[PDB]
């Protein structure tokens, strides 16, 4: 559903859009039936997309960002279509009027859409998400047979997104061929996808991107997987508590498949 002023058989003005479950997806103004000025694009897990449309409407340009889902952290810099080329990592400050104002952070890490194959998980391995690192830490688990574990690092209520599930993407099928050893860590996306994260990957000193692969099984989990589009990774799935989580608490989850 669109909602939209209209003046003269053409969107102008103010305009909302809502997907079928009724979230609202897209706030801005249309201009000759064109997106125009800032707008911003919601997705369902909370995060999303602002700046200034291009003339063809589309979110093209030097000064686009990505909002992490606490609406605070960002990557912000050129995104052609809605794709992030180079995001440096800022804070949102405020919003006066329709637009974002942003503060970068200190560094020189610069992020990009970097969706892995069958055989590669990262053009960066080792560079950590900022949002991620916030939250969540890896330790020794307190279930026994486990090994490590995730942690939260702080206290959060129900429903907020801790870590980020990135992996190689395979077929179901290859991983229903070979089997058990290599399967500790794969996870369904879709019907077609599953995202595994193995080789010499499944360890923190080889890669840190994304720690979602930490969070152990539990009958009575406090966090669950959700559907997450993130802005380096593509079409994942995260980690989102169940429940509030107070700081130091292991992160559990229900078996995803």
């Amino acid at each position: 559903v669109l909602q939209g002023t209209y003046v003269d058989g053409e969107l102008n003005g103010p305009a909302q859009e809502y997907d079928t479950d009724g979230r609202l997806i897209f706030k801005g103004q249309y201009k000759d039936n064109i997106r125009h000025g800032v707008c911003w694009i919601y997705y369902p897990d909370g995060g999303s997309l602002v700046g200034e449309v291009n003339e063809d409407g589309e979110m093209t340009g030097e000064k686009i960002a990505y909002v992490y889902p606490d609406e605070r952290t960002a990557l912000y810099g050129k995104f052609i279509d809605g794709e992030m080329i180079e995001g440096k990592l800022a804070t949102l400050m405020s919003t006066e009027e329709g637009r974002p104002h942003f503060e970068l952070m200190p560094g020189n890490s610069v992020y990009h859409f970097d969706k892995s194959t069958s055989s590669c998980i990262s053009t960066n391995a080792l560079l950590p998400d900022p949002y991620e690192s916030e939250r969540v830490y890896v330790a020794e688990s307190l279930i026994s047979s486990a090994g490590e574990g995730l942690f939260s690092k702080v206290a959060v209520g129900p429903n907020t997104v801790m870590s980020f599930y990135n992996g190689v993407r395979i077929t179901h099928q290859e991983v229903d061929s070979r089997d058990w050893a290599l399967n500790g860590n794969t996870l369904s996306l879709d019907e077609e996808t599953v995202i595994d994260v193995p080789e010499p990957y499944n360890h923190v000193s080889k890669y840190c991107a994304s720690l979602g692969h930490k969070a152990n099984h539990s009958f009575t989990p406090n966090c669950i997987y959700d559907m997450f589009v993130h802005p380096r990774f593509g079409p994942i799935k995260c980690i989102r508590t169940l429940r509030a989580v107070e700081a130091d608490e292991e992160l559990t989850v229900a078996y995803g498949y």
